[PDB]
């Protein structure tokens, strides 16, 4: 099956096309990960997936989404990832990490603790920053502070330091979080970016923060290790054709700038939208980006059904299939998929201590 | 459903009736467990099972089944279990451990490395000990050395030290491995025990090693923590009625001796047998033992089908349902079962970081 064919990008080879997309656990303390993450990630790596991308890890304290988000804004924070990275590699999976900055969606409660912006008097909260002083709305009403040019320079450097730390911690795959309405996505979208300086207005100006951050990270990230990003290419806000055209153009600039693969998603920049949720609904859009930008891609949402994952790959809509929630339900989803697709010696998708007894 | 009703034994309360039986991983080095076990066990504990019994852990070096078996024959070996025990508890599952001695089945290769007795010239091998100098046969042809009274005293003390270490490491449930043809089972069976001293011949003499070991362990194992054992009650060797009668009588002596629960299994003492393998095939025998010995029991083999587990409990054939291989296939089997049985808020069988998104 196509789902179980290896994939090589730069000097890295994934044993199959199954990728576990970044999934926040909200279990870190002051940005420091712990045994929750170690067992969670090591267990997933042993499950069989070819690539395991660690959850959105903040490049700065205020870049966290919640008080439970992981961070890599200091060398001590990076050190915490070392044993985890080594456990993922020992399991045969490729360790990746998504570095991010929540922007105006920062300083929010954990999903099961309100999922809304933290109250002004809560000692855990903090001031959010963004391209412009405009709130997301809905459950995230906090108005962020408009970033100064110095804030921009500082955040870009935070991304560079985060990438440098990821590199030294042993990660072999990096993903810049430019999607889901967080800082990067918000600089590109006219909904959230009303700036009149070099970082707002035109397509080039709105693209600037993302392109400069990618270029800056590229200086410290090894050429032989996949350099990727997640980016929302449309919002389903009634401006889809225009937005997709601009997003694809930016994807072309990313490719020219050294991006090896693009994780295609939706913007989630504003709440007033009408997203046509459905199993593998992103397939068609991902394929269009892959084709018009001539860049490898991955996407997600509902690919937890083996046959769907297989079909998406065979149709060349995606290069890697990202499966998220199915892996929270069953860390050994790769094994379940191998069986479902009739892969020979499907049990050996898992380590010997398990495989021997399941064959 | 009955599968998800809590269970209290002594001072310990299991959140449900799902027990993960001991399952050797063959990943230890010189008896020392490592991160394979830590992630494996912690992951299983987070999966939802109410009780997690750690694999057969050798009370002495020669008591290991293979060079990859876990051991607890020294305080350093016990220390290795401390972080694991604490991770299991943090997950809400009860940490248990099966202490054992492989007897004549010791010094064998890992299952995926031959599964047979290690060659005489292999530097990893060792002399096996047993009640009598008689080999198992088949793939385990090595003739063990007949134990002296001093060997018996020493092994009993090894079990005591192992239990004392398990206690101090934080385990809240202990299981003496008197089944599957290893040392304990071999002392009870006339197939393997041809001794003429106080430890062989009569029912009382063949029961002696097991009863004395239980009594000795009882002196160091807390009264408020479940004291259990796994025991093969029949062999399917043509002497079933006679063997079951004696096994049930020994179970009565175990109960009188402080045993809180008995894990009912098959002897596997010799290779020439005809075991009627089938889903939940042990159910009827387990029920007979539970009834005639008036002792709580658990059993296993094929209970990985939610409905079967539920049925066994409702029929009072078992008090706890042991599910093994299904947990190797899917560490979150408890979640799969909760869904299958229509349990309310089935996703919360798992921790919040997973449950929130699966509901
Ligand atoms: C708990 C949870 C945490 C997530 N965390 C992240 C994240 O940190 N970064 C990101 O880009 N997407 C994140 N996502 C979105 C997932 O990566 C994925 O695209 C989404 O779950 C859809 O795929 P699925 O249907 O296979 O779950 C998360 C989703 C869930 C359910
Ligand atoms: C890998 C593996 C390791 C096992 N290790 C042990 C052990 O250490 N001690 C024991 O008493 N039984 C052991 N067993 C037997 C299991 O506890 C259980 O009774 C058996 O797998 C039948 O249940 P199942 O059909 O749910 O897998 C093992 C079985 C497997 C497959
Ligand atoms: O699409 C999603 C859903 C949940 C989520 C959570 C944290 C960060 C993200 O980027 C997320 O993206
Ligand atoms: O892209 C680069 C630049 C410098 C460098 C130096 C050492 C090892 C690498 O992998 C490197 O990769
Ligand atoms: O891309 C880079 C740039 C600098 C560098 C320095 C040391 C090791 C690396 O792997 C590096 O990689
Ligand atoms: O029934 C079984 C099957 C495998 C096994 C492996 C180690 C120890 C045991 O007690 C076992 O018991
Ligand atoms: O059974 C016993 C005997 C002594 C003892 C001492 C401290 C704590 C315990 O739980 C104990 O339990
Ligand atoms: O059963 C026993 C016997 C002795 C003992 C000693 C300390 C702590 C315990 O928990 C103990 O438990």
């Amino acid at each position: 099956s196509a789902l179980f064919e290896p994939y090589t990008l730069k000097d890295v080879t994934l044993r199959n096309r199954i990728a576990i997309p970044p999934m926040c656990q909200y279990m870190a303390e002051d940005g420091m990960i712990n045994d929750w993450h170690h067992v969670h990630l090591a267990g997933l790596a042993r499950g069989g997936a070819g690539l395991l991308v660690v959850e959105a890890t903040a490049v700065a304290p205020e870049g966290r989404i919640t008080p439970g988000c992981a961070g890599i804004w200091s060398d001590a924070h990076a050190q915490a990832f070392v044993p985890v990275v080594q456990a993922i590699k020992a399991a045969g999976s490729v360790p990746g990490i998504q570095i991010a900055h929540a922007g105006r969606k920062a300083s929010a409660n954990r999903p099961w603790e309100g999922d809304d912006h933290i109250a002004a008097d809560d000692t855990r909260g903090w001031e959010t920053i963004a391209p412009s002083a405009i709130a997301f709305g809905a459950h995230l009403p906090k108005v962020p502070r408009e970033m100064t040019l110095d804030d921009i320079a500082r955040v870009k450097q935070d991304f560079v330091d985060a990438a440098r730390r990821a590199r030294d911690a042993g990660f072999e795959w990096i993903e810049l979080h430019f999607a889901h309405g967080y800082l990067g996505q918000s600089f590109f979208s006219e909904h959230s970016n009303k700036r009149t300086d070099a970082y707002g207005g035109s397509f080039d100006n709105r693209s600037r923060f993302l392109l400069e951050t990618l270029a800056a990270v590229r200086e410290v990230w090894p050429e032989n290790l996949p350099l990727t990003a997640r980016f929302g290419v449309l919002e389903y806000d009634g401006r889809d054709e225009q937005t997709l055209e601009e997003s694809i153009e930016l994807a072309r600039r990313f490719k020219a700038g050294g991006l090896d693969l693009l994780s295609v998603s939706v913007g989630f920049t504003i709440p007033d939208t009408n997203i046509p949720w459905g199993p593998a609904f992103m397939g068609p859009i991902a394929e269009r980006v892959r084709r018009e930008a001539k860049l490898p891609v991955t996407s997600a949402w509902g690919f937890g059904t083996p046959q769907l994952a297989e079909a998406a790959l065979q149709a060349n809509q995606l290069d890697l299939v990202s499966v998220g929630r199915a892996h929270l339900a069953d860390p050994h989803w790769a094994y379940f998929a191998a069986k479902e697709l009739g892969v020979e010696k499907a049990s050996w998708t898992l380590p010997a201590p398990y495989a021997h007894w399941l064959e």
